[PDB]
């Protein structure tokens, strides 16, 4: 019943850097601009704006409704923000795809946008301090990045999974020495330049237009890689290497109807055939992408033997491991184009980020199944099946 | 279709006050366990937990997941948060019903919860201050209650609805004072105490139960309401007596499809027989509950008369005038126990708690036909069509 | 040679009490206009004000020009603050008197103002803080009352001399009891009436004069003394009772020849005939005053003997204890109408406060040679003799 | 009778340059072993280290004492700050000098130190903020650099005084371009080597060592003056080129009797035969040096003429005009070897610094007179008259 009509993404950017002081919004507004013009669509069409974000202190009222209103879709419309952690991104497009299957609106944007760069530090300062130091807390990290039923951080949780698991730290290092590998051959040969649409950051001092992925390493050495200190556990495993980055970034899909695409004669990117999210234990939350996808697929009557492309989001290598060894999938299909750890990893965007390298890969290669994953903090997983026209 | 089997919310507190320094998650838990328990539904058989929730930085990764693992739902289960702002915790029970009507879900718990007061201040500071002031923002007026296109105050777009319709700073006082009057006398017959579930305040040297709506004024006169100064506008006629207030509280309800209810013996509160979310112009968002409670009331198949109860949510006596004079609903059967500006406007919340008051004062009139909306900031309404079973 | 004309001073207030609010510069003003007055001074004849203070943060260019200014003291004179710590407030004094020793000036207003009150949070952000927990410090802990060099609280160095000289809690409970009994006493006798000049903290809601010290608590016994845990080891011996307080207040003094003086028919409150300061470990700082008060005394070629009346700053009841059992002085002349402990230590005025209290006693007894000393973090010492006319 | 037995200071730093992260002890520190060690003089001699600093905030207790300790002065001498703004470092020396005269000390250390980049921002947060945005303080700015009076920027007295003395931007402009050649001519043809002593940025990823000031531009040109903007006043004239900078350094001198210095075989930089101080109207506060000046030379003796070389602080192109306009002096033995215009003013420590530059150049000139003056915030002056031996 319910296609994906056409999908943008921002470039990632680097912690600090490209988009080091562009709130979130402003990246959203880009992307629903960007994927209302690749469907031929009027923002005037527009029935709901739906973006995950992780992070919006200080950002101001609904930012997804400040992106919705900047990117010109009209007043009438509506929009709402929503939080799956790192699951958020996909999850507000099987949300968006609801609305359509149960009659409530026709036309969706959703996906997910996110700043880390721009999260702030901040204290519940209305009793006062009378005496003493005070904490002032990095939302990133609090709200974003630690796990709030054992305190420590999702690199933290990752190690857990590395123990379980049995990943050593060099098979962890070849797993990320790959991803930068095969990020650095599809930047090069123009693979994501259909799914990104350029951003322009506006400078008194000159605008500069980003337009490319800038996290990717760039000949990155397994030598390099291996000499890293652990960055949770100092007898750990799991390195800034061989982790995701901090990032910067928005994506998004435009939904309707297979019939309401067909009236207007787009030729859709994909059919939306499943999806799924279920919990598992917060300490192993890296594992939440298995019994996700499995769900998925069984809700599409998919075995896993029947996909012919994957984007499993990589959180930490090790994870990313563990994921692919327990589900079984062949290798050669997934994250063919690279992954998070070279890409980068803007939280609240990353699901509708993996969406996009995923739907513009299946119509190029030819691919018919595809699925989407990725592991949420806390404890999840969520996973969506897609099928090409 | 969908019914609502059970609901229930904490008390409202007041700003600073009985929740001073509990977050929202701790009060959201509570509300869990209670729908669970008044529907007889064991936590292990809650399939995902939805909470509006427009303030929650600093309180750690998506407090709808703390929520829900302290109430018992197991690691399996899900949870996420959303942000419609005022809207939230009513939309968050029509997403829960689109789980189950979509097939994707069995048993929802559904609802929203704030706490303003804990909400924190914030600054991004990432980039350094290299010299001159800076502002530490209050999250609860920059992220909650000013408008991201005009700069200005809730308290401004209510102005602007005064002046467009014309009401007097005396015909808003004689509503604010009815408001209170009403809410007090349903608070002394007992009205509030079939959808209150009582919350314990953790208190080293002692414990405290809060059961009671401390927000509301007991013997509010019109003389003391003349005399306030008008709180956003030196010439203006919004004042904190005929404003809704800050404060904090949780209000939930569990979702299930008519069948199942049926098969467990469950009376159920209500069928959910229509909801829908419109736009309006920013400058006078409290508008919202014109288009959208028409649009709720056209897809349920009812005419306004129809309508035997109604929970409009009093942001602002202005905008609450506003929305009655154009609905033209009999202003009888609106708020029949009081509405925000005597009990308080938690705004995550606030959708869900006036969902119970609704629930529980048409079980108790035996009232057939219902309707809950809000306003929303940034230019939105949500409305909600019940049917008793 | 030089000579205290006058000399007066505040109420000293107890910690965000009378003078939460008051900015120190305030407090200065009216201690500058009440020495002039009292001495029949004009501000046009002041050269130059000395006031220390240890904790300006926030409060403008030169806190000391700021007072001076209020005060009535035209542009023509200068003003500079100075910050030995505990030892400021006497300091200024010595200073000022150099000033007119050398011939640089005629007339000087010196002594110290602080309020702890007013005290800010502070972080260094100029180059950012990238990622992670920041900390809010509070000035007055960092710079008035922590030891920069092994990293604790002056509390700390008291319990380090409390261990040293063996004092018991008891013992230390004995000599606050007494203090706060004396401080008392001296009180309802009216024996502050004279030092003391009325503060007026102006407001909307009200003007409030004060003109009696606050933090002194009426009706001390030895059984609510030993009932307070430790405040800086979990088994220690110094408490909130047997140390002094945090407080604000200015205290200052009018210097000229006595030649001068005597040009001006001026009774003045004694001639100052010798001071110094020594240094000692910083982990016994309190200890201090010991070889101040030798050097001063050696200076004046006075023995201990001669003094008829001491004031040794209430710092801890420790070091107060160690300082009078190794100088050996009889101890019925030190502290007559109590010390800092019942008084209150307000760190930069504190040496012009004790000052003060020494001045006006002398003069009502008919005392002839009298001291003042203070402990200094840090480890240092400050005393000063003076003789009356 | 006193004589500066040696000086030193550090190279000056750019605001957030060199010593971005350096506190101001650890530069004080390094001077005060430098003028040890240059005279001969064991730290164990040393009676007082006074050190003028305006923006202490957030470093401790007494950074002055900090300095003394850690430049290894033992804990028996004593140690103290002080403020008189702009004015600190040279007034630091009057200061000391009167420790001698009066003979209360034989050795003394003073001078001033001021780290404006490690200056903090700060609010008052005891009684806490209930709700509403607050200020977060650039003390720099707040205490450093506006004055309490008026609350504009030194920049806009500055322009008080060009308007005062009908000082065109082209003259501000072309004095400008003098400073930054004098300056860049010394520091190539070696004529700061003998006052620096380099200073060591400890540093994880190696250790950098400092000794040339980093501020001054080399091959300033009118041109590049005459395209900067009025940087206070949007039809000012006043701009970033022809103000002086933000900086951080320190300086300091070694006192002792001209008969101790003797009995050592130390051949002293100079024999301070007098100083001055005086106010003015806070408006004009840049007119200060102009008194000071004329009162320092009345209590020396010297006709103007009499001067050899002549160091008068470059707060601004605007006063530093109008104070060599007054005086009259020969330009071309006013700031040789440059001013802060180029050099920078790190305001505590400007004063000892200019003190420096004098006292060296008098020596490798034969200089027999020379005179250091500077203007100071809140509108005072201070200078000094030295004699070469
Ligand atoms: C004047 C002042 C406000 C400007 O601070 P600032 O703008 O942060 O410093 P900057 O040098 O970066 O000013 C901006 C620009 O002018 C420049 N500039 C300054 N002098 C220049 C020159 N001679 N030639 C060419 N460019 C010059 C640039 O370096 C710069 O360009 P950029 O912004 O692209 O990097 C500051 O230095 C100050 O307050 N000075 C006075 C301090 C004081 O009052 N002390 C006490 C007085 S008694
Ligand atoms: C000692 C010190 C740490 C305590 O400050 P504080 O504990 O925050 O002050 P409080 O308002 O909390 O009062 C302290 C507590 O003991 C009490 N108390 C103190 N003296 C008491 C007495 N004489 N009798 C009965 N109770 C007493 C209580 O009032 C109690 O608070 P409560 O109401 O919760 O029971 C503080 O005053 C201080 O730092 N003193 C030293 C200052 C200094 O070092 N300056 C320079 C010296 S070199
Ligand atoms: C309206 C608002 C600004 C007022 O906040 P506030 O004035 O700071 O809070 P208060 O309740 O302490 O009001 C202050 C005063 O009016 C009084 N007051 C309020 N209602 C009164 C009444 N019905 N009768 C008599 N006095 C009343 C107080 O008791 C009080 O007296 P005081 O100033 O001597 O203490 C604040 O509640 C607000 O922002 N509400 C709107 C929130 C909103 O927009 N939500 C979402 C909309 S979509
Ligand atoms: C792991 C983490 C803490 C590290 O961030 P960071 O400390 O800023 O690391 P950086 O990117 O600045 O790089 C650190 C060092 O290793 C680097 N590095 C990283 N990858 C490298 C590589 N592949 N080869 C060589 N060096 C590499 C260096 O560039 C650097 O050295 P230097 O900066 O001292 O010169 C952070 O990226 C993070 O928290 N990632 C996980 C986020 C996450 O949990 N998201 C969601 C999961 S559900
Ligand atoms: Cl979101
Ligand atoms: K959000
Ligand atoms: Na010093």
């Amino acid at each position: 019943s319910i296609v994906i009509a056409s999908a943008a993404r921002t470039a990632v950017g680097s912690f600090n850097g490209a988009f080091a002081n562009t709130p979130a919004h402003e990246l959203g507004a880009t992307v629903i601009s960007a994927v209302l013009e690749r469907a031929g669509v009027a923002a005037g069409e527009v029935n709901e704006v739906i973006l995950g974000q992780v992070l919006p202190a200080g950002e101001g009222q609904n930012p997804a409704r400040q992106a919705a209103m900047k990117a010109g879709v009209p007043q009438e419309a509506t929009a709402w923000g929503m939080n799956q952690l790192c699951g958020s991104g996909l999850r507000a497009v099987a949300l968006g795809m609801q609305q359509i299957a149960t009659g409530d609106a026709s036309i969706i944007v959703a996906g997910g946008m996110e700043s880390m760069s721009m999260a702030p530090h901040c204290a519940h300062l209305r009793g006062g301090v009378k005496m003493g130091d005070f904490k002032m807390i990095d939302t990133m990290i609090k709200d974003g990045l630690t796990d709030a039923f054992y305190g420590y951080h999702m690199g933290t949780t990752a190690e857990n999974v590395a123990k379980q698991w049995q990943l050593s730290r060099d098979e962890q290092d070849a797993f990320a020495v790959a991803s930068q590998n095969k990020a650095e051959a599809a930047q090069k040969d123009g693979r994501f330049k259909d799914e990104i649409v350029p951003f322009i950051v506006k400078g008194r001092k000159g605008d500069i237009t980003v337009d490319a992925d800038e996290y990717i390493r760039h000949g990155a050495t397994l030598d390099s890689m291996a000499k890293l200190r652990p960055a949770f556990d100092k007898e750990g495993t799991v390195t800034a290497g061989n982790a995701s980055g901090l990032n910067d970034g928005a994506a998004a899909a435009l939904l309707m109807s297979e019939a309401e695409a067909s009236r207007r004669g787009i030729q859709p990117l994909g059919r939306i055939v499943s999806w799924a999210t279920v919990g598992v234990d917060p300490k192993v939350m890296g594992t939440g992408p298995i019994p996700a996808s499995r769900k998925a697929l069984e809700r599409a009557g998919w075995k896993i033997g029947d996909l012919d492309l994957v984007e499993a989001a990589e959180a930490f290598a090790a994870q990313a491991c563990a994921v692919n060894k327990d589900l079984g999938w062949d290798p050669s299909i997934v994250n063919v184009n690279g992954g998070a750890i070279a890409i980068g990893h803007p939280i609240g965007a990353s699901g509708a980020r993996i969406l996009n390298t995923l739907l513009f890969e299946m119509k190029r290669r030819g691919a018919r199944k595809g699925l989407a994953t990725l592991c949420i903090g806390g404890g999840m997983g969520v996973a969506m099946c897609i099928e090409s026209l």
